[PDB]
């Protein structure tokens, strides 16, 4: 059995990623919450509410509510006030744990030493804080699956940077320098694989509780993604990362490269600068991340349709 | 009649660009020399020698031999010691002018006010110095055709930056902020259109003086480009820029965008950061450059074969 | 009764500062250890050994052994391999606690809420980590006494920066932005008040255990300070800070100003940039630190002689 | 005979510096104008008008009207709209030369090779541009006398930077790296030597044309300097620099040190960072400037009273 922590700035694609793991009988041992997409206290409530819909009592540990050093902005314009459109949900029964996410990560890394996997689909503040307190988690965590970066400089939050890295580039720099086994899925790869109008219409006609929930959660994000980002539909940054974590054959091209995080407050803040070892100069010959450059869209969407037929 | 200055850090593709203009009856009013690809004094001699092969006495004005502020490196590993392989040519009769290129640019902008075009296929130091001395050249020069940048961060001199901009990013920043009418051809566009083994073999069998010269001038560059940069053949960064300046239909996709030059001494030195007006934040809504994103390869190579049949 | 944590990159002046507090019946509730002056594991042993000489069993909590983000250098050339010259001491009985200093700071801030004082005579990594995990410590800690900075740009570790801030300028920036009640004693103030040859000779003739220990601990530092830094004797950066914490009248000039920490990796790394509200432009009108600009040397040395007569 | 160019962002202390040279029979071969203190076209008119009051026809060459790269602000709040209070003077007869100051500097460096001295009491843009066009001026100019910097980080335009360097720190970096023989007079040295109320009253009672002109030109600057900068009277940054150029014994302490110019757009823009070779690390052991740290106030004021008795 595989054991995962999922780290969430909880909006629509975080909820769907949690569900992809659970639907597929992956052991989710904790959900950790970090600043990012929407108001932090609503992110905590979103996760608790999400667990209730699937009858689970997995602990939710609130973590950092701001970056280590930098200021950031939430993006409720992108995801809705509640992260799933403008509805702001509230759990009926479940309550957040008191312990800080960074301390929970250390405890869980000990309990599941050598087998724990970390699904880093959000800003990296909690993982950085856990590392800073206990450097031994680099061996104890088997694998870090990172949704982050823009490896061709086609960013979302700025023209050249991706949101998760940009929110806390100091935390990202710490994580990328620590020695974790990282596989990274960039924004400017996943935008090549949007959910098309044809696919969206198929989902709207499924009429299961899950398909209805997906339509409800994604409508606002789809409108924004199409109108502002000029994406032909909506993207699945976190759900693609999660699908590859579950089934690695969904990734069809990977390269091990050396990634530098820009942690300045300059215009280049949050950029992922990638040495491919093919230029006239080089920064390092030691790769620190396996980067996914292509996926099998058909295989990915098969996992999504399977999830939406759950109930 | 069109009137051009060509600004050269003279290596193989600068020589071929000069010849493309001359073969095609474009009036080249001066050649200006700038630091870059190889030793500066050999760059001056290369240009004088090149003019001799085609019976012209166009003036050659030596300009800047170092960037405004930064240190740089020459790349004789890429182009050969002489910029056309390891041969180091010497003109028999022609001599360089005494006047600094920046002063010649100002004089020529006055003589050809409203019609002068500037083919900026090299680091931008001379054009920047001319602007700094006389800001009025922004109207007097009709068009600046720039070979420069990496708009997907796929660089040559560093992993993320292109050579011409990286050599003198202060000069580039001055040029991009001045208000010139700029059309820019990036490195990470032109590398999609290498001269293939099939095309190279056709050229090797042509047996004209020009085809023999092309083979001689490009052999070293082709070996390096294939082995280090992993290009399938060799690229034509300057000759593509020149071909588009002559015949704009060679460019098949263009976008007007806002380009920021990174002029730090940090790892991101020399990057061209491009706002496409499609992100959650934006730096400016005022474009400053028309960027070429695609070309017609067949049309471009037709111009090259035509040139090689000259004599 | 006043209650203090003392945070040490333990070398000679940290030992003397601990003793100044204890000699004078200030309640020291913990010693916390941070990276800085010498090898981290020897810093832990130095503190344990120091407590043994005065019959105390105060807990010692090892904290960060490296900066949050940056690389740093130890300075055993300045303080000796063991921080008190080249002797490397070892406690006979006392052992370090297991709990991380940052977690101990949070616990102690709760136990002594509203009365706890923090003597920050070292790099600020532990206090920053404690804040990041629990922001409420800003009210619970009554006062932070900081030895740090160079307010006229007369640095020690670099020409323009002071060691404690330079080692971890990210941690410093976090601390200075958090909202603590800070009084700061700069390097380029304390160097105006060295222990003179006259004073040193008086100490060498005292013949108490404490005076003999002081001579032993300071000989290497005095030689280095005089030969390299060109100080006329040796300075007491931490002991002056501590003396002012005990008796505020030792400070004879203070100003509340706005301090910005340079946390770049550029040449200005670690600078404390001070807005005095007297320039043609201003960064903020909100002070964040009370800075000590002058002391009464006679009063300070009276505290030192008193300490050396303890036993 | 000594031969000088004086480079002016012409306000009150530039006018007085020109007069100090002329009163004392130093050959002023040209006045060059640069962006800085007030509107550029008024700076040109100020210089022409100033020459008329002393019956000279020395050529005035307009130079740069903006920094090489950065934006800047004028400071008419400090000097008055006209740079000498709010009066905006106009020459009756003299006209500016057409030739750019940078080209005039090169011509004059050739005409007076080995003897020309450059009084750089303003932003360094013209000298940088002249160097960039002809690097040989570094030997041909005997001496550069620079009013600039803040060597204890006590700035005027920002809390930590001095105006002349801050306006164009790229130009400053070029000048300080070129190899000129530089003696530098910092802002945070000259502010120790203001014109006191006693001295001001003596001047107000002199009743010569020059004393009346001095009172008229300095009233606005004195009010501002006292109220904002908290100076006890008004300072003479340029006139002190000029006095030392004329009589070196006015400087009573000098040190040869290594000065780095901060040419970023960060908060530290325009800082002069000085390596004294006394820190635990060092940037270079090669000095590039002789810095004046103290003057004889009595000797300086004797030169001023002598000037005011001219007519
Ligand atoms: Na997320
Ligand atoms: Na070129
Ligand atoms: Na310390
Ligand atoms: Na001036």
């Amino acid at each position: 059995m595989r054991h995962f922590i999922i780290d969430c700035d909880t909006a629509e694609d975080d909820v769907l990623s949690l569900y992809l793991l659970l639907k597929n009988n992956i052991d989710v041992v904790a959900v950790t919450i970090v600043e990012g997409n929407i108001s932090y206290e609503q992110e905590v409530k979103n996760a608790l509410w999400a667990l209730e819909q699937v009858n689970r009592e997995i602990p939710v540990y609130p973590g950092a509510n701001k970056p280590l050093l930098k200021n950031y902005i939430t993006v409720e314009k992108v995801h809705g006030k509640g992260g799933i459109g403008d509805v702001t949900v509230e759990p009926k029964r479940l309550k957040a744990q008191e312990k800080h996410a960074a301390l929970a990560i250390i405890d869980l890394a000990n309990e599941y030493a050598g087998e724990l996997e970390f699904l880093a689909i959000s800003p990296l503040t909690n993982l950085a804080l856990a590392y800073l307190l206990d450097n031994s988690i680099v061996k104890k965590i088997k694998k870090v699956w990172v949704m982050g970066g823009a490896v061709f400089g086609i960013g979302n939050i700025t023209p050249v940077a991706e949101f998760n890295i940009w929110v806390d580039p100091d935390a990202a720099k710490i994580v990328f320098n620590a020695g974790f086994d990282i596989t990274m899925i960039p924004w400017d790869v996943i935008i090549n694989y949007p959910v098309t109008d044809e696919e969206w219409n198929v989902i709207k006609n499924m009429k299961t509780r899950m398909s209805e929930l997906y339509v409800s959660m994604y409508l606002h994000y789809r409108q924004y993604s199409s109108t502002v980002q000029k994406i032909n539909g909506h993207p699945h940054p976190d759900a693609i990362t999660t699908a590859i974590a579950i089934d690695g054959s969904i990734a069809t091209r990977r390269e091990k490269r050396f990634v530098v995080i820009d942690n300045t407050d300059n215009i280049t803040r949050g950029m992922t600068l990638v040495d491919r070892f093919d230029a006239d100069t080089s920064w390092s010959d030691k790769p620190n991340a396996e980067i996914v450059y292509e996926i099998n869209k058909k295989s990915f969407m098969e996992k999504i349709y399977d999830l939406l037929n759950w109930f």
